[PDB]
């Protein structure tokens, strides 16, 4: 358990070890946050989210 094998590399969604070291990415409709880890929704109904309203 090193990079992406160690807690998804701390990413919210997609994780990839690019030449050693983690690189996170997000599904369509989300944008990688400043931390380069969190995934921020673009619209009101982002994919994969249960609706609370």
């Amino acid at each position: 358990r090193k990079l992406c094998s160690l807690d998804n590399g701390d990413c919210d969604q997609f994780c990839h070890e690019e030449q050693n070291s983690v690189v996170c990415s997000c599904a369509r409709g989300y944008t990688l946050a400043d931390n380069g880890k969190a995934c921020i929704p673009t619209g009101p109904y982002p994919c994969g989210k249960q609706t609370l309203e």
